[PDB]
């Protein structure tokens, strides 16, 4: 049986906040409770001078039956893990969802996809009880094949390969 404890994920070795940086499209999610970004979610990543990375994301947010395009800002507080952040989060707008999850780069090879995870809230075995998870590609227009079949491991490995939904973009926002 498949290991699905948080715990026992692997996430990237010696991740490169620089290397990282720039733009990155959700090609797809795996929505936690309370699902938040919608659809056509871009992210823009970036290292300061200290070396502490933040991002910026822009997408169609679900507020109600009420969607709206909302402009998010996340900042990323190092752990002893390179791979693993605390991120707080808010939206330009007062009024959106704000708060801190976990943030783990679990795989990416920074020049064509990245494999993102947050658990919100750990089962009493050590199973995710609330996650998300989303896709990136460099490319709006999806990952080569190669980069496709890593991807789908890694979900895998996560015990999410079941439960992602594409993102469409579509110049919504
Ligand atoms: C995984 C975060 C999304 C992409 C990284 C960019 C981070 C900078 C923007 C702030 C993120 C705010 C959104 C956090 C809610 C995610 C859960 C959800 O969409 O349902
Ligand atoms: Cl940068
Ligand atoms: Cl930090
Ligand atoms: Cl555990
Ligand atoms: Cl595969
Ligand atoms: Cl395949």
């Amino acid at each position: 049986e498949r290991d699905c404890r948080v715990s026992s994920f692997r996430v990237k070795e010696n991740f490169d906040k620089a290397r990282f940086s720039g733009t990155w499209y959700a090609m797809a999610k795996k929505d936690p409770e309370g699902l938040f970004l919608q659809d056509n979610i871009v992210a823009e990543f970036s290292v300061d001078e200290t070396g502490q990375m933040s991002a910026t994301a822009k997408g169609r947010v679900r507020l109600l039956n009420w969607d709206v395009c909302a402009d998010m800002v996340g900042t990323f507080t190092d752990t002893e893990d390179p791979a693993k952040f605390k991120m707080k989060y808010w939206g330009v707008a007062s009024f959106l969802q704000k708060g801190n999850d976990d943030h783990w780069i679990v795989d990416t090879d920074y020049d064509t996809y990245a494999v993102q995870y947050s658990c919100r809230l750990l089962n009493l075995d050590g199973t995710c009880a609330d996650s998300y998870s989303f896709v990136f590609s460099r490319d709006p227009n999806g990952l080569p094949p190669e980069a496709q079949k890593i991807v789908r491991q890694r979900q895998e490995e996560l015990c999410l390969a079941r439960q992602y939904r594409l993102i469409v973009h579509n110049g919504y926002c």
